[PDB]
DNA sequence: GACCACGGCCACA
DNA sequence: AACTGTGGCCGTGGTC
């Protein structure tokens, strides 16, 4: 199994570096061939002897060009004649390309600004977190003794705790009597031994939280200081930093940094991405939080560090849990795009799509168009038409069905050869023309674009098959990992032809593609409609909700599956309308905010301030114990018993501040704002105090009794003392609770005022 | 000073 | 998951 790969530089020369996991061993694999290259397109061929001869600069050596190539390959269909440039360093590259480009005779260079270790792993068609084995893992967190004011990694630090299959443990360097903890003499031997620890267990994947941009680099710190090798690589490398944008990430050679905060953040949405708030969401156990605070005082005065010790093991403890979770998705993705999961668990959706169009680009010989300059991304900003949007006939419905298109655009890009390259294409025999925007797409040859997808989801149903016929839940697990992911990618490569800084860009193939789906939904409502008798409640994009109007349940899902059979005969090739699921009621309050259960008893919200998290919990709280008496008994009366219930627990203030929290993130920097609300007022104030506000950060602030503006009566939570402090309970009654329920109960008359 | 567009946030698919 | 795109909603300051 392939873990990542590198190069370093012998006598100048590129040696690649990969990092394999075989029968249980860490090997390494050195390659001296591989030569960094890019293309170049020219006037006129004849001025290759002179392209072959100019030089630059690169620490004080002048950089030369190899040797040159001459190779056809595809650009957008076309076949075109491409020179290919051969170079002795891959940082040679970035020194003469610009002199290329400069060059009276060029038209433009290609594929100059990809890695060389990814470039190897392209070309070379290797595919890393590939095989059966098993990665031996170990997290690890640390503890630091805090004071405000001083300098970053200005204290020691305390503890470092590190967790596997074998369990916790603390590293310290004070005396503690529990089981788990190791005691040191000193910071310096606590530091040691934490590396002999890790070199000991020799584990593949080491697992941190926010790891990226605090533990690395209190580490780095603090071991320049007391003149530490912190030669954690399996090549006795130390920890590399790397910058990723407005932040940082860490490597560490041989093996695999995996830091869980950026794979946690975007696979879960919570009001707040604290360590002790993500394990909770996720296994449904509290962990206590012990704040810098009390760690400082309770070392300073030598009091109560088994309180601290416990919480410096559950650290690492949880921290290992929640790495052998979010981990195997993560390595099944990596082997779908073909890059080391250190590169893959750290990047954006539309990065890892060019990832996969540039191999699968490679494997066909077409040449990867270059990112738009600046120029070219000003024209790409017209905005296309999106998907159906139907507005809900609102109310509560009953006995209703679902009715959704099986990957609707990756269908649509593939049942019409939707392409870059297909784009009026002069002199085909067979056209498809798009409704509305009448782009035109030939069909003679299959598209770049439709045939990744119809290679894709193609593996999808072949997955699916041997997904349930395996029987040990592990492979099962990673084949439902790889078909699920499967379906994202396709539908993410659609994007990626709307999106401005794409090399495939293709405005045209965009709005298409959603005119093309536009057209398939709206025909469908209107068979529905107009051949069985349904309403169509609702519909976004690629689904509706529909019934006949006074009809039996058994009724509805009887000629729903009559009506499947009628449209999926109409429907073209990949196009395919299913049946999801039956709900007995459900309730529509407007645009994506909608609420069902199923005769299970089951609630599916969607939009609701429910699954908001700038909303405070009272609010979103009492909006669930609503929805859950009309869409499971339908006793209006219990909801609005229960709304007066909380507003009376409210105007006696009688109600858990805990619940009053509002949560927003800052997006910017405080100066960038133009308009200070509430969660940016009790930021600048915080920054006027001295704490950093991040990009990024999330503010949690309750609204005090008084009057004004709401930012002017905000404290952070931190600062909310119950016999100091008297939330707005006039506030939260008729700012959140009153307006989040009233936008239901209005159905049946009932205003707020009948709600206290 | 009631009325309103509007940044600004987050959600649906 | 969500670069693409479509919407609901609120606290706030601008308006005549
Ligand atoms: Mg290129
Ligand atoms: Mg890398």
């Amino acid at each position: 199994m392939i873990l990542d790969t590198d190069y370093i530089t012998e006598d100048g020369k590129p040696v690649i570096r990969i990092f394999k996991k075989e029968n249980g061993e860490f090997k390494i694999e050195y390659d001296r061939t591989f030569e960094p290259y890019f293309y170049a397109l020219l006037k006129d061929d004849s001025a290759i002897e002179e392209v072959k001869k100019i030089t630059a600069e690169r620490h004080g050596t002048v950089v030369t060009v190899k040797r040159v190539e001459k190779v056809q390959k595809k650009f957008l269909g076309r076949p075109v004649e491409v020179w290919k440039l051969y170079f002795t360093h891959p940082q040679d590259q970035p020194a003469i390309r610009d002199k290329i480009r400069e060059h009276p005779a060029v038209i433009d260079i290609y594929e100059y600004d990809t890695p060389f270790a990814k470039r190897y792993l392209i070309d070379k068609g290797l595919v890393p977190m590939e095989g059966d084995e098993e990665l031996k893992m170990l997290a690890f967190a640390i503890a630091t003794l805090y004071h405000e004011g001083e300098e970053f990694a200005e204290g020691p630090i305390l503890m470092i705790s590190y967790a596997d299959e074998e369990g916790a443990r603390v590293i310290t360097w004070k005396n503690v009597d529990l089981p788990y903890v190791d005691v040191v003499s000193t910071e310096r031997e606590m530091i040691k031994r934490f590396l002999r620890v890790v070199k000991e267990k020799d584990p593949d994947v080491l697992i941190t939280y926010n790891g990226d941009n605090f533990d690395f680099a209190y580490l780095k710190k603090r071991c320049e200081k007391l003149g530490i090798n912190f030669a954690l690589g399996r090549d006795g490398s130390e920890p590399k930093i790397q910058r990723m944008g407005d932040r940082f990430a860490v490597e560490v050679k041989g093996r695999i940094h995996f830091d869980l905060y950026p794979v946690i953040r975007r696979t879960i949405n919570l009001p707040t991405y604290t360590l002790e708030a993500v394990y909770e969401a996720v296994f449904g156990q509290p962990k206590e939080k012990v704040y810098a605070e009390e760690i400082t005082t309770a070392w300073e005065t030598g009091e109560n560090l088994e309180r601290v010790a416990r919480y410096s093991m559950e650290d690492a403890k949880v921290t290992y849990e929640l790495g052998k979770e979010f981990l195997p998705m993560e390595a099944q993705l990596s082997r779908l795009i073909g890059q080391s999961l250190w590169d893959v668990s750290r990047s954006s959706t539309g990065n890892l799509v060019e990832w996969f169009l540039l191999r699968k680009a490679y494997e066909r010989n077409e040449l990867a168009p270059n990112k738009p300059d600046e120029k070219e991304l000003a024209r790409r900003r017209q905005k296309y038409e999106g998907g159906y949007v139907k507005e809900p006939e609102r109310g509560l419905w009953e006995n209703i069905v679902y009715l959704d298109f099986r990957s609707l655009y990756p269908s649509i890009i593939i049942t019409h050869n939707v392409s870059p390259d297909t784009l009026n294409r002069e002199g085909c025999g067979e056209y498809d023309v798009a409704p509305q925007v009448g782009h035109r797409f030939c069909k003679d040859l299959p598209g770049f674009i439709p045939s990744l997808l119809g290679d894709l989801l193609e593996e999808r149903q072949k997955i699916k098959k041997k997904m349930k016929a395996t029987i040990d839940p592990i492979e099962r697990k990673l084949l439902d990992y790889r078909q699920r992911l499967i379906k994202i990618l396709a539908n993410s490569v659609y994007g990626h032809m709307g999106f401005e800084n794409a090399r495939w860009y293709c405005k045209e193939c965009a709005e298409s593609v959603t005119a093309w789906g536009r057209e398939y939904l709206t025909m469908t409502i209107k068979e529905i409609e107009e051949k069985y008798g349904f309403k169509v409640i609702y519909s976004d994009t690629d689904g509706f909700f529909a019934t006949i109007p006074g009809a039996d349940a058994e009724t509805v899902k009887k000629k729903a599956m009559e009506f499947l059979k009628y449209i999926n005969a109409k429907l073209p090739g990949a196009l395919e309308l299913e049946y999801e699921g039956f709900y007995k009621r459900g309730f529509f309050v407007t645009k994506k905010k909608y609420a069902v259960i199923d005769e299970e008893g089951k609630i599916t919200t969607r939009g609701l301030e429910i699954v908001r998290r700038d909303w405070s919990e009272i609010a979103k709280e009492t909006q669930a114990r609503v929805l859950e008496a009309l869409l499971k008994d339908g006793d209006v009366e219990k909801a609005v018993r229960i709304v007066k219930e909380v507003t009376e627990k409210l105007s006696k203030y009688e109600v858990p501040p805990e619940k009053l929290v509002i949560h927003k993130q800052i997006t910017r920097d405080l100066k960038d704002y133009k308009a200070t609300g509430p969660h940016v007022a009790v930021a600048k104030r915080l920054a006027a105090r001295g704490v950093k506000i991040r990009p990024g950060t999330v503010i949690s602030y309750i609204v005090l009794k008084g009057s004004g503006r709401i930012g002017d009566r905000a404290i952070p939570f931190d600062e909310f003392d119950p016999t100091k402090h008297r939330y707005d309970a006039e506030y939260y009654i008729e700012k959140q609770v009153l307006p989040a329920v009233e936008r239901i109960l209005r159905a049946f008359g009932y205003r707020k005022e009948d709600l206290r």
